[PDB]
């Protein structure tokens, strides 16, 4: 049986799958969870996944809950002997080690500053406090891509397609002008044809996330090419 | 080259490590990177890992700055046909899918928590916020042991080792009555020749979260 994606794709690890979906062609049936009206609370999907999260792949008996092994997975099941997995051993720990940088330091701090939005409003929100954390995952990626062109080496691994979704979505606010390592791999990522499955969820995300808040983000800080 | 590891036994994505390093009878290098007097951010350690964060193992040319990574490179090298980190496909996603369960949801909870007593003292923390959040946690986990004696399926893997070193830390503050199957997976760990690598790092976090916090733990 063909693999089941449970999905909002305001989610930046929803659309890290989709661009991974989009880039090995895999044909994949879509089930829309919508975050924004409690859907993940469902019965079933509940029973489904305990930490009712997207994104969730249902493939035959598996069921995975998380989209970095959602990524890993269908990189050995479809990208099998590729390099966006790579083979080598030390090369494969570099991009777990950095799958899991996205899992522990990028992805916690936007979604720290974003459900502070949710919950107090932009205008109650330490602002500066998010910006101090997220610009600290700036340095640190800038750091990665000053010893490597792409962030787990020299070519674009499974670490690029989750990184990138959560980049573009701290990026709606907060700008990359001092980061000329960064906008250089953005841009790149930009170019990829797999990178058109991160366009609409990430205006979703933008309009939801505007509307909730009661706020705009900075229309110059986007980088758009 | 023997890896070399920098830890703070207080951590527990630290003492996870440790743990496997027990059970493996791994040859390592213990590196000790005082986070409590930010020796995290000495020169040369950020220099090697930008994140400042414990554990960072260093094994030949490569560094790895997370405790999962850790417990998956160590298995693959040092364990190769053990049932740590199984072979069958399905079976190592299984594992994997509870590795990343423990970064996206335990350890950020319990971190949230132990950083709100950190940053603003216990008698300032919203304790009901964080005792909801952490025994969503253990509720999930006890769901995950329906059908297993252990987290993963029927036998120890990594994912016990990762989740059973935050659970303890957890359980400084919240207690596990509520939860029949997740107190006896406890109890089964803590019976693990491998878990006295656990017991001195989570009292020493205990000692020194307790004297930071300036409260006492009810356990
Ligand atoms: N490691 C896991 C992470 C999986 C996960 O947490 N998925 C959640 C969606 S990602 C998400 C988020 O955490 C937050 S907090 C505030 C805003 C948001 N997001 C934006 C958003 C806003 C409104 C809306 F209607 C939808 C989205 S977010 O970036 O999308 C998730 O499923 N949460 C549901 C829940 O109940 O927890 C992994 O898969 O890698
Ligand atoms: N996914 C990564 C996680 C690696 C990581 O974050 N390691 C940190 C130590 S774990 C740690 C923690 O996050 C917090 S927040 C508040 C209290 C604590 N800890 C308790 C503690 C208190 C006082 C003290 F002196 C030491 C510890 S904790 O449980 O130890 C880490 O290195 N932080 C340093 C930094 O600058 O970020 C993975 O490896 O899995």
């Amino acid at each position: 049986p063909k693999p089941i994606l449970y999905y909002d794709e305001r989610s930046p690890p929803v659309r890290s799958c989709l661009m991974l979906i989009k880039l090995l062609d895999i044909d994949v049936e879509l089930r829309f969870v919508n975050l924004f009206k409690g859907e993940q609370f469902q019965k079933d999907f509940l029973a489904l996944n305990p930490q009712h999260s997207v994104p969730t792949l249902v493939h035959g008996d598996l069921v995975l809950t998380d989209s970095h092994a959602i990524l890993i997975h269908l990189a050995e099941k479809f990208d099998e002997g590729g390099s966006l997995w790579p083979q080598e051993h030390a090369e494969r720990m570099k991009v777990l080690n950095l799958l899991l940088f996205e899992c522990s330091f990028l992805f916690r701090r936007d979604s720290d500053f974003m459900s502070a939005i949710v919950r107090q409003g932009f205008a109650n929100v330490d602002v500066a406090h998010h910006e101090r954390k997220l610009t600290e995952a700036y340095i640190i990626m800038e750091r990665y891509l000053e010893n490597s062109d792409f962030m787990a080496g020299p070519q674009l691994t499974l670490a690029d397609l989750s990184i990138v979704t959560t980049l573009s979505t701290v990026n709606l606010m907060f700008p990359l002008s001092q980061f000329p390592r960064l906008r250089r791999w953005f841009t790149a990522m930009q170019q990829l044809d797999a990178y058109e499955a991160n366009c609409s969820g990430l205006e979703k995300l933008r309009q939801t996330m505007e509307s909730v808040g009661s706020f705009q983000f900075p229309s110059s800080s986007a980088v758009v090419t």
